[PDB]
Order: structure tokens, then sequence, then C-alpha cells
């Protein structure tokens, strides 16, 4: 079969893993002291904010879809662009990002090292109590590794449990596989392999500016080219496509089949889509609230609102 | 002794508790589908967003320091000026405020029961799957009942424990005795058993204008008269007072000292003082982050932005 079942991740270096665990619940990497990598990648809410576009710094609305966290480590690249190349390159960007946690590098190292807590975490894991940018993102980039999303109802029909979904969600899969779907939407990740034109048979209409690999490329063929996404928790990842536009399943299986593949989809074909990609929703992590450390005299106040 | 131990919370209801996490953690009982109760009690800092004053809806400021939820059940009554009996109470008014959570009653419970999975816990609870707020608010203040903080270095020494605190730790305990804090400040949770003036023998100096018990009862005489906050978790709690103008225990104390005892501390009997109060800290929380279920066609959406 063209999609693989996730298995459990392995933690092979646990204190790295803690460390960025809390470094992703950590609101003080923003400029307010109000928001986390959480807030915009809720993980009790499918690794996402579910709107159209974040919420960020000073309540700013932002320019594109928050994608999940969850699978995240199976994309070829990151960002709906591509233009991070694995998890740690990316965790460095909403940090600084003036529309996101509105911080800096400088100032979000400096933060965490003022206490001694942060301190002795990156002594253990890196050798010293040196807090720079590097450390800190590839700390939050170990703990998403752990963000895995095993044991779907589909990944157990898969491994033979014939009674693990619906007879729509089977023939949804079939559907699937037939229409072409899956020649853009395999692995694992149900997605995440290749990028590709969104609007490659008919232009996908929105008024959202995002050009995609464009913009890391120069390439006028790479225009309006987006990194494929997974569709692993689809069902919990709405509304849907980068600009947010679209908050029913139904309607971005329709949207998908007619401009990917130049037809939209009957009703019943779409009960069965729709049936095999709720079944795609998988083991969500189970993890305990970390207890963060205090900040103290020497921890640069947060700025919520004015100075 | 005039402070006791904090014993771990007794869990009689582990299904309600766990429906009250769920909301507790849930934004989409905010109007803009952003804010949940953890933002501004969060609870990886000292059930607190460690902020002067809240963010709300539409990045609103709001008019007074959030208190932490931890150990809160211990609280005489709810907010700054004690104007909610219980946790209950106190519950129903987030949800509503505009400058909080934004959002309506109607709307909320609408919200909830629009998702099978959450229908069914309140059945499993309740005996039915109707969401009002009356079950909405009593499960929430069944989860944050489980929210005490045992095993504090100071409930150590209570039971008998001599080297659970530090030598300044004990000499500040007995002069937070000695100079008259424990008046105000006592029992389990030092502190939350009554009401009383913020500025005793001198004015606070603030900017705040909130009056405390005065703006629930009309009357002058209880002009910035506050509930009493916790000590308990105060090093977490950061900053201080109901104005959130003092980031150390430093100034806290010494703020105090002053104006509610006339007194001035030596820099040692701050020290200690501080000591004992850091040794107030109990252990966290320990709590699974809850999934929540999906939004479905009948959920109303998120509204960040839109007026309406
Ligand atoms: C260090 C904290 C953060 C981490 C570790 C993190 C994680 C990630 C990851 C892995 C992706 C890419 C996944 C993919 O492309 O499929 C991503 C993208 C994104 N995140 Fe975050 N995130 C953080 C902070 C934030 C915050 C605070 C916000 C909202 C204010 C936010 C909103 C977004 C948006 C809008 C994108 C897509 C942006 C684009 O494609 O250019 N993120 N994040
Ligand atoms: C009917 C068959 C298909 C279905 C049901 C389907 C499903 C989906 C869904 C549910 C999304 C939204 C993901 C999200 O917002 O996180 C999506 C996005 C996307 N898919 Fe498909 N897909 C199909 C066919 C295809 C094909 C044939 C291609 C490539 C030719 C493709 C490439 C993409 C791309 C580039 C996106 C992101 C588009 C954007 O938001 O700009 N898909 N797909
Ligand atoms: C339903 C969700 C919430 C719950 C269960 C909750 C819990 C509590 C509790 C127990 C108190 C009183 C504790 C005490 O006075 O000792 C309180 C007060 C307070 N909380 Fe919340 N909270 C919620 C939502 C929020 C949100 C979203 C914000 C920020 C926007 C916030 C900010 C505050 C503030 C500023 C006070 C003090 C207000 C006053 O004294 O008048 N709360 N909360
Ligand atoms: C040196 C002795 C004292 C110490 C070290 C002390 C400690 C503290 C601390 C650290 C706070 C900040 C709590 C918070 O912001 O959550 C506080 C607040 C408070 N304490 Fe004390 N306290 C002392 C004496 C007293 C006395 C004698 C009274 C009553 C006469 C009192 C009543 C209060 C009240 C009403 C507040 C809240 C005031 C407000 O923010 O509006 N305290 N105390
Ligand atoms: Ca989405
Ligand atoms: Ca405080």
């Amino acid at each position: 079969e063209p999609i693989e079942v996730i298995t459990p991740a392995k933690i092979t270096e646990p204190e790295k893993v803690e460390l960025g665990k809390m470094l992703f619940f950590e609101p003080r990497l923003s400029k307010s002291g109000f928001i986390s990598c959480n807030s915009c990648h809720n993980l009790s809410t499918g690794g996402v904010d579910a709107l159209p576009t974040s919420i960020g710094h000073h309540w700013q609305e932002g320019p594109i879809n928050s994608p999940t966290v969850l699978n995240a480590d199976f994309m070829l690249a990151q960002f709906w662009d591509g233009r991070a190349s694995n998890l740690k390159e990316q965790a460095a960007g909403p940090i600084a990002n003036p529309k996101e946690m509105g911080f800096t590098h400088e100032l979000a190292t400096e933060t965490i090292a003022s206490m001694p807590a942060y301190r002795a975490r990156f002594a253990k894991v890196y050798g010293d109590e040196k807090v720079d940018i590097d450390r800190l993102t590839d700390a939050i980039a170990a703990f998403e590794k752990t963000l895995v999303t095993p044991n779907s109802p589909f990944d157990q029909y898969l491994l033979g449990k014939q009674d693990a979904i619906s007879g729509d969600a089977k023939a949804g899969y079939q559907l699937f596989k037939d229409k072409g779907c899956v020649s853009c939407h395999n692995g694992p990740a149900v997605g995440g392999t290749m990028f590709m034109k969104m609007g490659l048979i008919k232009p996908f209409h929105t008024n959202n500016p995002a050009e995609g690999r464009k913009g890391v490329t120069g390439k006028d063929a790479d225009k309006f080219v987006f990194k494929v996404p997974t569709l692993r928790n689809i069902e919990l990842t709405y509304p849907y496509f980068h600009d947010g536009s679209v908050w029913t399943l139904e309607e971005a299986v329709n949207t998908m089949a007619d401009i990917q593949l130049g037809q939209k989809l009957t009703e019943k074909e779409t009960k069965e889509m729709v049936a095999f990609l709720n079944s795609l929703t998988g083991e969500q992590p189970q993890i305990s609230l970390p207890i963060l450390p205090p900040s103290n005299k020497e921890t640069p106040r947060p700025v919520p609102f004015a100075t």
C-alpha cells in the first residue's frame, strides 16, 4: 500500500526531549510573556489553533493557516513554502517573527539563561550553561519528534484489522487511490513527501497572496506550489488549506477533486472520502503539562502592552 | 502553629474532574477560540499568567492581577473583592466577561453541547447530555479543587523535619509571626481567611483604581479592603499585589512590613522572610494535557476579530 503505518516515537535523548517540552510551552519565549508554541500549535486540539490564520503578538492577524506540529518530522521540509529544512531550523522563525512571538533570538536566550533551572538542563544536554538559539531550537525539535500519532483506525486496518474502519471508510481509501489523491498524499504521513501546485488542473481562488515555493526558489513555475500537507489528523486541523478558507472536510475534499483532478466528488463519494480521512486520526500525544521555573531579577520583564 | 499543612487532593469524582480539566483548557469557551482558563492561570507557571494584569479578548489590558488557581478552594471567597462565594460561582464570570473570554453563557453551552464527546461526558457525570452553565462550572470547579500543592519544604518542617528548610527560612517564619504578618496570612493557605485593608498604617501607593470590597458592598469602610491572598507558591506568582506592580518578593515583603505594620526590615530580616516564603512553594499539579474533541458543523466557529 502507498500509505504506511506510523510507529510510536523512540526517545533516545530523554533530558533533551524534556527541555524541549518545557520550551514548547514556555510563553517567555515571546515578547508578551503570553504566547508559546502551544498557543498556535495547541496539543489539546490537533496541534493547531484551529483558526483561519493565527492570532499573534498584540492580537495581530497572521498571514497563513497554522499547520499541525503532529507528524511534522515526516515532512520533506517545513513551512508551507519549505523555506526551512528540518524542525530545528523552523523553530528559529516563530521566536523572532513580529506577527507571532514578536521576540528576538537574543532576548529569548537571555530570558531562558536568566533561570538556573533552565541553565542546569542546557548543561546536562550540551555541556555548559550557555543558552544560544542553536541549542534552544535543537531541544524544541527533539521534543517535536515525539509528537507522532500512531494507532489510527486506518493504521489498524493496514495491519489487518478488517473491522477497524467502516465500509464507507474502506470505499473512501479505494477512491483516494483510484482518483489520484494518493499521487500527492502518500507515505506514512499521507502527505509531506513533495511540493505540488495548488490548482493543478483548475486555479485555486483565494484572496490570500501567499505564493508558496516561489518565495524560496524565485521560480515562476513554483508559484502557488506548496508542501503537500499531511492528511493525518485532518479531522482535527480545520479550517483547511493555507488560507484557512474552508471549515468542512466535505468542502475541502471537493475543492481538491475539482481543482487538482478536474472533477468534484458525488455526495456518496464525499461521505466515503471523509470517512476514510477521519480514520487517519491517530493517538494524540499524552503529555504531562510541564512545570516551568520562576523568573528572577535577571529575567527580562514581559511587555504585553506598552513600552 | 497558625499555619497548617496542605494534604493531597481527595479525588472522589474523577470523571467530573476529567471533564473539568478539558473545559479549563478549552479555548472554544472564549469568543475568539484562543483563550482558555489556563491562558490566565497557566498551570505550567504557578496557576497565573505572571503579567501585571491579564490579556483578554482582542488583547485588552485587564484591570487587575490574575490570582493563582493553586489552593484557591481554601479562599473564604473568590476574586480580589470576594464577589463570588466559591469556585463554581466564580467560573461563570470570565466566560462572559468582555475583557476576558468575551463569550456568552448561551454560546459557551451551545459550543460544548455541539460535540458528542462532550455530551457523552456530561451524561456520564450528570445523567443526561444537556449542557448548561451550572454543570459546566460545576465540572470546572471539581477540577480546580484538585489543584492543591502539598509537600512544600515548610510543610515538611511543620511536620517536624528540621532540615526541610534553611536556617534563614526558620528565622523567616518566626519573624512572619513576631512582626504580625500571620495576623492576616494564616491557616493552610497562609492567607485567604479574611478581607483586610491594603494600606492599614500607610496608604498603598498605586495608580490602580480598584476599590476592593467597596466595589461590591458600596461601603466606604470597605475601600481598598481586599481578600488576603494565599502566600503558598508566592515564589511563582509574581508580579505581586492586585496592581501587579512589584516583581520581587523582596519589595513585596518590605511594602507589607511598612504599610500594614509600620515596620522596616533589616536586609537580613527581609532575606530571612523571603527564604521562608520561598519554602511555601509546593508540589505543582501533575496533570495530563487534555485532548479535546473536534468541532463539527453545529459548533459555532471562533470569532477572533469580528465584532458580531
Ligand atoms: C517555537 C515555537 C513554535 C514552534 C516549535 C512551531 C512549530 C511549527 C512547525 C513545525 C511548523 C511547520 C509545519 C509544516 O510546515 O507542516 C510551523 C509553522 C507555522 N506556525 Fe508555528 N511554531 C511555533 C510558534 C508559532 C506561533 C507562536 C505561531 C502563531 C502566532 C505560529 C504559527 C505558525 C504559522 C502561521 C505557520 C505556517 C507559516 C508558514 O508556512 O510560513 N507558530 N510551526
Ligand atoms: C480528491 C483527491 C484529494 C483529496 C481528498 C485531498 C485532500 C486534501 C486535504 C483535506 C487538504 C487540506 C490539508 C490541510 O489544509 O492541512 C489538501 C491539501 C493539499 N493537497 Fe490534496 N487531496 C487530493 C488530491 C491532491 C492532488 C492530486 C494533489 C497534487 C496534484 C494535491 C496536493 C495538495 C496540496 C498542494 C495541498 C495544500 C494546498 C493549499 O492549501 O494551498 N492534493 N488535500
Ligand atoms: C472559566 C475559566 C477561568 C477560571 C475557572 C478561572 C479561575 C479563577 C479563579 C478561581 C479566580 C479567583 C481566585 C482568587 O481570587 O483567589 C479568578 C480570578 C481572576 N482571573 Fe480567572 N479564571 C478563568 C478565566 C480567566 C481568563 C481567561 C482570564 C484573563 C483574560 C482571567 C483572569 C483573572 C483575573 C484578572 C482575576 C481577578 C479578577 C478580580 O479580582 O476581579 N481568568 N479566576
Ligand atoms: C511583613 C509582614 C507581611 C508579609 C511578609 C506579607 C506578605 C505579602 C505578600 C508577598 C503579598 C502579595 C500577595 C500577592 O500579590 O499575591 C501580600 C499581600 C497582601 N497582604 Fe500581606 N504580608 C504581611 C503583612 C500583612 C498584614 C499585617 C496584613 C493585614 C493587615 C496583610 C494583608 C494583605 C493583603 C490585604 C494583601 C493583598 C493586597 C493587595 O494586593 O491589594 N499582610 N502580603
Ligand atoms: Ca488547517
Ligand atoms: Ca501575582
